[PDB]
């Protein structure tokens, strides 16, 4: 069997709910002990087990506050979950990059040994919010040995991304006028390999400003996606696969994906 479930067999219902089914903990990151990042909070499942690591970045002028939800919610599932800080607020995507990177050395070198002790090192994952997506995209071109990478309405100069090999879900919103889907998420995802597990899921009704407050679509495709990819979990791909793939109003504009996916 797959030595990496974790958490009992899924629903919609499960999945779309405020919290996964695992008690959850935070340990701050200080400023100053943050090595190459701003600092951040990590949520961790209570119970004593190793899960995959995920770091999430906010954009430009964010702070981790409008992350925190969704780092917070993806942790309740089963995955042990850093919301940064950068160095300063209006860092640009490849810095964002780096900074992501740190903070998955962090979690997994540098906390407390009630963190360290719960994550397996193999099995990392980053996401992010507009310039923090675009630095998820960067990071995930540089470490093709990350298992997942979840840009959320990203942002980046770079529109041609056809090097990644990580599992990449990108989440557009269709009233975008900030990062637009038209110029940002959707050329990023047509320059991805046809060849790579990759999804573009387009939320229906929603600004760029939907990943920073709870959101139900959000967490339901986040936790599949980082369920079906750190983890192996292939209860997870009924929901990717054909995933919400014709529309569903005021939920999914448009889904698009490489299903089926290869199984490591
Ligand atoms: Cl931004
Ligand atoms: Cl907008
Ligand atoms: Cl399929
Ligand atoms: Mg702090
Ligand atoms: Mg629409």
């Amino acid at each position: 069997a797959n030595p990496y479930e974790r958490g009992p067999n899924p629903t919609d219902a499960l999945l779309e709910a405020s919290s996964g089914p695992f008690s959850v903990s935070e340990e701050n990151v200080s400023r100053l002990s943050a090595s190459g990042f701003g600092g951040g909070t990590i949520y961790y499942p209570r119970e004593n087990n190793t899960y995959g690591a995920v770091a999430i970045s906010p954009g430009y002028t964010g702070t981790e506050a409008s992350i925190a939800w969704l780092g917070e919610r993806i942790a309740s599932h089963g995955f042990v979950v850093i919301t940064i800080d950068t160095i300063t607020t209006l860092d640009q995507p490849d810095s964002r990059a780096e900074q992501l990177n740190a903070a998955l050395n962090h979690m997994i070198n540098r906390a407390s040994s009630t963190v360290r002790s719960r994550i397996d090192s193999s099995r990392l994952a980053v996401m992010g919010h507009s310039m923090g997506g675009g630095g998820t995209l960067r990071l995930a071109s540089q470490r093709p040995d990350l298992k997942a990478a979840i840009p959320l309405t990203p942002w980046h100069l770079n529109k041609n991304w056809s090097s990644v090999t990580v599992p990449t879900l990108i989440i557009g919103a269709d009233l975008d006028t900030i990062a637009p889907v038209a110029t940002h998420a959707k050329p990023f995802y047509n320059s991805l390999p046809s060849s790579i597990s990759k999804a573009y899921l387009e939320l229906d009704g929603a600004t760029h400003f939907a990943p920073n407050i709870p959101n139900k679509i959000i967490g339901k495709y986040s936790v599949a996606w980082l369920k079906r990819f750190v983890d192996n979990d292939t209860r997870y791909t009924q929901f990717l696969c054909p995933g919400p793939r014709d529309g569903l109003f005021g939920e999914v504009e448009e889904y698009r994906s490489t299903c089926p996916f290869a199984l490591e």
